[PDB]
């Protein structure tokens, strides 16, 4: 017999920010020391890797807001 | 016999921030020391890895608001 | 028998920012020391890798807002 | 009446070192952070001064032996 | 009356070193951060000064031996 | 009456070194950050000064030995 699916998500959304000022922000790393020692690396599927980083990041977005959605229908 | 699905989420929402100022922020890492020692690194599926990192982050979003949604329907 | 799918997402949504000023942002790394030591690096599928980085980043977008959607339908 | 001084130190001496090896010496400072804040520095006679230094020294003399002597006579 | 001074220091001395090897010496400063802040620096006689230095030294003399002597006679 | 000074230092002395090898010496500074801030620098007599230096030195003399003598006679 008949199968009917009706799928309708309805979305109204706001991810919002109001800021009067971003500033006078200081990031001043005092150096640093790193050592890493290995024999063999063997990365076989979808691997994300960092080895021995000394990474300094300053990230000052006026917004930096995120909205993430997934919508999925599966039929058998 | 007949099968009927009706799938309807409805969303009305706000994820909001109001800020008079973000500021006078100091991040001053005092240096540092790291040592890592290994033999074999077999990573086989979907691995996220950090090894021996000395990573400094200053993250100062004016918003930084997140909204995450999943909508899923499955049928047999 | 008959199969009917109707798939109709409806979205009106905003990932929004208002910022009065971005400024006076200082990123001043005091150098640093990194060493990495290895023999064999076998990377076989979809691998993303960093080895021995000393990376300074300053990222200051006036917005930097993200909206991500995935819409998927599968039938068998 | 008559005054006689005879001033005669006699020195026979050795200040000696014998070493089979100096080596495999590692000095690896982990970075560091210094801040100094001042108004007025009035230095008036024979001052030796260091302010806000972050100085690293590795000093590995094969000898480094010291002999210091003063021989002094005063008459009125 | 008559005054006689005889001043005769006699020195036989050795400041000696024997070394089979100096080596495999590593000095690896991890960077560093210095800040110094002042208004007025009034230095008036014989002043030796360092301000805000980040000075790295590796000093590996095959000898580095010192002999220092002062011989003084004063008459009034 | 008569005044006689006889001033006669006698010295046989050696500041000596024997070294089988100087070598495999590594000096590898990881950079660094310096800031110095001032208004007035009034230096008036015999002043030696360093301000805001970032100085790396490697000094590896085969000898590096010192002998210093001062001989002084004063009459009034």
């Amino acid at each position: 017999g008949s199968v009917q699916i009706v799928y309708k998500p309805v979305d109204l959304s706001k991810v919002t920010s109001k800021c009067g000022s971003l500033g006078n922000i200081h990031h001043k790393p005092g150096g640093g020391q790193v050592e890493v020692k290995s024999e063999k690396l063997d990365f076989k599927d979808r691997v994300q890797s960092k080895i021995g980083s000394l990474d300094n990041i300053t990230h000052v977005p006026g917004g930096g807001n995120k909205k993430i959605e997934t919508h999925k229908l599966t039929f058998r």
